[PDB]
C-alpha cells in the first residue's frame, strides 16, 4: 500500500517494522571487575546501529557520568583515574579522564543514509591507588538513542 | 485512508509523521566560542514542538 497523504487508524495498529520518526534506544552497563568486597567498572560495550533507514539519523549518547577518586594514607596521596574512550568505527572520537570531579559525556553522532553500519565502542578503564588498594571509580550506564533529524514533530535550531 | 478498526502490517511500515502514544526526541549542542587553543560553550539553542 502506498498512501500519499494522511492515514488514520481508529483501532489498533499492529506493525512489525516501523521506519518513522520514532525513537530507538539501547542501553547497557559496563562490566564490573571485583576483588574481596569491592568492584569497579572496567570493560567495553559495543553498540551497532544498522543503516536500514532511508533518511539520515542522529545517534545521541545521553549523559554518562564517570568519576575517579583520591585517597590520602599516612600523608601520601594516591589517585584512581577513570578513563573513558569512545570510538566511532574504530576512530577515537572521545578520550576523557576523571580523577576527583565527575565528567559527563553526551554526544551527537551523525549517521547518514547508505554510509554503512555505525559501531560505537565505549571502553572504560580504572587504575588502582597502589598495588594493594584496588581502584575506586564510578561510571553510569551507557544509553544510546537514535533520532530522525529535521523531523516534523520536534525541531531544533 | 480511514480505518475504523485494527490494521495489521506483516512487513515494513514507513510513515513520515506518526501521531499517537509515541516518544519524540531532538538534541543539539551549544555553540562553542574559541580563542587560541581553548573553546567554551556560549550560545543559544531553540527547540520547537508542534501542537499536532
Amino acid at each position: 500500500v502506498t498512501i500519499a497523504e494522511n492515514c488514520t487508524i481508529n483501532g489498533t495498529l499492529r506493525a512489525e517494522k516501523i521506519v518513522g520518526d520514532i525513537v530507538k534506544a539501547a542501553s547497557a552497563a559496563f562490566p564490573r571487575q571485583r576483588e574481596s568486597s569491592v568492584d569497579w567498572p572496567s570493560g567495553t560495550r559495543t553498540v551497532t546501529v544498522t543503516d536500514d533507514h532511508p533518511f539520515d539519523r542522529q545517534i545521541v549518547v545521553l549523559p554518562l557520568t564517570f568519576r575517579g577518586s583520591k585517597r590520602t594514607v599516612s600523608g601520601r596521596t594516591t589517585y584512581s583515574m577513570c578513563y573513558l574512550k569512545v570510538l566511532m568505527n574504530g576512530a577515537v572520537i572521545y578520550d576523557g579522564a576523571a580523577n576527583e570531579a565527575v565528567q559527563v559525556f553526551s554526544r551527537i553522532v551523525d549517521m547518514p543514509a547508505g554510509r554503512g553500519n555505525v559501531i560505537l565502542t565505549f571502553t572504560l578503564t580504572s587504575t588502582r591507588h597502589s598495588a594493594d588498594i584496588p581502584p575506586y571509580t564510578f561510571a553510569s550506564d551507557v544509553q544510546v538513542m537514535v533520532i530522525k533529524k529535521q523531523a516534523l514533530g520536534i525541531s531544533v535550531v
